[PDB]
Parts: C-alpha cells; sequence; structure tokens
C-alpha cells in the first residue's frame, strides 16, 4: 500500500477492538524489535516495556489514549533478546471527517539515550512528520480506492453512451474517466488526499448526469438531453480546473526545491498559488528560503506568498534561512515583515535555531530587528541556554549586549552559567558570573 512506502518505525491499532490491538508494523518496526509480524499483530503495543520503563510515562500514554489525544514521551523499551533502547514515541488518532476515532498511529525514534533541547526537537519533528504522512497515505488509499470505482462506472456510462449511438456522451465520459487518473497521480504527487474525494464526487455527478442525458435521449427530449450535457461539461471543465491548479502548485514546489527561477516566474504567471502547500505545509516559499534561493524568494514575496506560512510542525521560511545560515535570505524575510517571533510546536524561535547551529551574524541580524533575547522553548531553554551549553562565546556576548538574562532556569532549574559549567565551558561560564 502506500503504508508500506513509509520506511519508518510505526504501528497502527484499532481501538475498535478489545486492547487496542496492532492491525499494522512496518518492517523497520519489526527490525527494531526483533519480532516478527506473526509475533507483532493482535498485540497491544505494551509488550515492549520491560524493567526500567518509567511508569509515570506509561500512564501519560493510556491517559492521552483514554481522551483520544495525541501524546509525545521518551521511554525505555526492549527488543525480544531483551536489549534495552531509548524510544521518542509519537501517538496520534486516525479520525473520519465526523471527527470519530478509528485508529491510532504510534511513531518509535529509537536511541540510545534520552534526549534533550536541540536533539529532542528535531527526533520530535521527525517522528510528528512521520505521523502526519502515515495519517495522509491512509486518507489517500481510502479516497483513491473510492475513486477507482468512480472511474469503472464511468466506464460502463461509456460503454451504454456507446451503445445507445451517443459517442458525444461516450467522449465526456472518457474525458471525465482520464481526469479523474490525472487527479489521483497529481493528489499522491501533493499529498492532497481532498483533491481525489473533491474530484471523485464531481466525477460520480457527471456520470450521473451522463446517464439522465441518455434517458433523455431515448425518450426524445431535445432540451432535456441538451441541458444535461452541458451540466456535464461545465462540471468536466470544473474537474481540469482543480487538477490543473493542483498541477501548478505540484510544479511551484518543484521549481522553487531544484532553484530554476525562469520556471519559477512562468509558473506564477500562469495563475500558480504562491501559498501552495504540499500535505505537510511547506510551501515554495519554505524551499526557496531553505536552499538559499533569493531571487526566487523576492518573487514569491512580490507575488503574494505568505512571509508567515507555518508547516505543520508551526515552522516558518525565517526558521529554516536561519538553521541554514542564509543571512541574506534571513534580512530579506525581515524586511518583508517575517515574524522575528514566530515559534514552532517545540517553542523554537528563529533566533533559537540561529544559537544552536552557531550562525553569530544571523543572531545579530534577528536580535537588530526585535528578537525577543529570552524567548523560552518548551523545555525552558533560552538562546543563551543554547550558547552556553554548545560554546559559542562570542554569540554569549552578543546575547548578554542585548539583554539576555543570565537568571533565567529552564525546565530543570538550569542557568546559562549551570550549563556552562556542566558541559566544560569554564570561559563562558566567567562571561556569565562577571554579567551576573
Ligand atoms: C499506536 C500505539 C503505539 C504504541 N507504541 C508503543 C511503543 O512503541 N512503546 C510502548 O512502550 N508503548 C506503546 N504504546 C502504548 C501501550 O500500548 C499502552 O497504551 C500503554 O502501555 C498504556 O496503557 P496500559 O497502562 O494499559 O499499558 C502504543 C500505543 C498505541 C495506541
Ligand atoms: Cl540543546
Ligand atoms: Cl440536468
Ligand atoms: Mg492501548
Amino acid at each position: 500500500t502506500t503504508l508500506e512506502r513509509i520506511e519508518k518505525n510505526f504501528v497502527i491499532t484499532d481501538p475498535r477492538l478489545p486492547d487496542n490491538p496492532i492491525i499494522f508494523a512496518s518492517d523497520s518496526f519489526l527490525q527494531l524489535t526483533e519480532y516478527s509480524r506473526e509475533e507483532i499483530l493482535g498485540r497491544n503495543a505494551r509488550f515492549l516495556q520491560g524493567p526500567e520503563t518509567d511508569r509515570a510515562t506509561v500512564r501519560k500514554i493510556r491517559d492521552a489514549i483514554d481522551n483520544q489525544t495525541e501524546v509525545t514521551v521518551q521511554l525505555i523499551n526492549y527488543t525480544k533478546s531483551g536489549k534495552k533502547f531509548w524510544n521518542v514515541f509519537h501517538l496520534q488518532p486516525m479520525r473520519d471527517y465526523k471527527g470519530d476515532v478509528q485508529y491510532f498511529i504510534g511513531v518509535q525514534l529509537d536511541g540510545t539515550e534520552r534526549l534533550h533541547g536541540a536533539a529532542e526537537r528535531e527526533a520530535v519533528m521527525l517522528i510528528k512528520k512521520t505521523a502526519a504522512q502515515i495519517d495522509a497515505a491512509a486518507k489517500l488509499a481510502a479516497a483513491i480506492q473510492q475513486a477507482k470505482e468512480v472511474a469503472k462506472e464511468v466506464e460502463k456510462v461509456a460503454q451504454r453512451a456507446e451503445e445507445e449511438g451517443n459517442p458525444d456522451l461516450r467522449d465526456s465520459a472518457k474525458e471525465l474517466r482520464r481526469a479523474v487518473e490525472e487527479a489521483i497521480e497529481i493528489a499522491k504527487k501533493i499529498g492532497n488526499p481532498e483533491l481525489v474525494e473533491r474530484v471523485a464526487r464531481l466525477a460520480k455527478k457527471a456520470a450521473e448526469l451522463i446517464k439522465r442525458a441518455i434517458r433523455a435521449e431515448k425518450e426524445g427530449n431535445r432540451d432535456e438531453r441538451r441541458e444535461a450535457l452541458e451540466r456535464v461539461r461545465e462540471v468536466i471543465e470544473r474537474i481540469e480546473e482543480d487538477v490543473r491548479k493542483a498541477m501548478l502548485i505540484a510544479k511551484l514546489l518543484e521549481a522553487a526545491k531544484k532553484g530554476q527561477i525562469e520556471e519559477v516566474r512562468r509558473l506564477l504567471e500562469l495563475g500558480a498559488d504562491a501559498n501552495g502547500a504540499d500535505g505537510g505545509g511547506t510551501t515554495p516559499l519554505h524551499l526557496a528560503a531553505t536552499s538559499g534561493q533569493l531571487t526566487i524568494v523576492e518573487i514569491l514575496l512580490r507575488q503574494g506568498a505568505d512571509v508567515n506560512a507555518a508547516d505543520n510542525t508551526g515552522t516558518t521560511p525565517l526558521h529554516l534561512a536561519a538553521y541554514s545560515g542564509h543571512l541574506e535570505i534571513v534580512e530579506v524575510l525581515l524586511k518583508h515583515g517575517a515574524d522575528v517571533d514566530a515559534s514552532d510546536v517545540f517553542g523554537y524561535t528563529p533566533l533559537h535555531l540561529a544559537a544552536y547551529w552557531g550562525h553569530l551574524e544571523i543572531v545579530e541580524v534577528l536580535l537588530k530587528n526585535g528578537a525577543d533575547v529570552n524567548a523560552m522553548d518548551s523545555d525552558g531553554m533560552t538562546p543563551l541556554h543554547l550558547a552556553a551549553k554548545w560554546g559559542y562565546l562570542e554569540i554569549v556576548e552578543v546575547l548578554l549586549k542585548h539583554g539576555a538574562d543570565v537568571n533565567a532556569q529552564d525546565k530543570f532549574g538550569k542557568t546559562p552559567f549551570d550549563l556552562a559549567i556542566d558541559n566544560g565551558n569554564e570561559d563562558i561560564a566567567e562571561v556569565l558570573q562577571k554579567a551576573a
């Protein structure tokens, strides 16, 4: 299936069955855990736990499942041979359009230790992006199934029109079956199961109206046949417009990632949506920003791209430019109204990223554009914490000049000074001590 395409550790469970068993285990999961598929299907995932597993952590999982909400935790699990591993584990419910839970998705990122700060952030976003793709792949597989069913009915409507000597109605049906196939292929490209579902339902309508045209024809009703056919033509036109809009978006994302300036321009001139996004919320501006495509950045902003577009993990183009160390892109996004304080789902601002990645001139520019020097992530860490932990003496100095709080304490009651001492960064400890 599409889920057999995803090469990550995950399982899907069925909460409608007694004790919420695993109904799907990716081969990565089987490879991680040293169990066979036969050993795993029909089992509750708690068999991964063992002596060292933190029972309060497991109670967090229990409460999140019982409240039908998502949760992310880190907890010790065990292979079949009894090998300990750390598991960054993300849970989220897979719901119907009615908003009613049907499965649970569970993604495991295996490691040797408990992660904190920036490594914790990286793991959390990875597994959150895996879960979202598993959701989309499942919603796509279901939408595509229904659409191939409509496509088969359109083919029988084509055969019926031909049998009845209506090649115009037969030709409309054939066009309609091609448009649905087109929709399926573009929707996989951009991760948009809503496009498939919308196009399948419109194709179904055009099929019903062709059949209404055939019945009008057998009764000799000229006016009814012509009106049914005109409506069929405008439904096919509407389907072709939908597919074209989705195809321009797929092409504009691809042009931005490739760095094709003239192609970006051409596609925007044809009416490509500057704010079109893949299933994960990535925009052309995200791809240009992260790859240092300054001209493409300026073109997109001029053509109405949202400088502050957030993907599914709250990541903005300013974040991507800041970690990537694209100083001129950072300058241009800020010049065009980028929110200097945008926080992702982990609480990281662009300044957190600049500080962790050791981009001193980017830290300077963010600060000079009004960045909150004391912004705290979900672990209570400020940029000064990150600069002190990672040995960035000059960034430490710049943060202090721009008002960084020497006394700010993270989740663990640690100040930047404490992290400097804990990490051997005695020169930094001295600057922080003098500043206090
Ligand atoms: C989709 C999904 C995946 C899960 N994956 C894991 C896992 O990788 N590791 C783990 O220790 N528990 C995992 N669990 C949690 C357990 O199955 C169970 O919910 C947890 O132990 C708390 O409930 P309990 O107190 O009844 O055991 C997962 C649960 C679900 C719904
Ligand atoms: Cl860190
Ligand atoms: Cl009609
Ligand atoms: Mg359970």
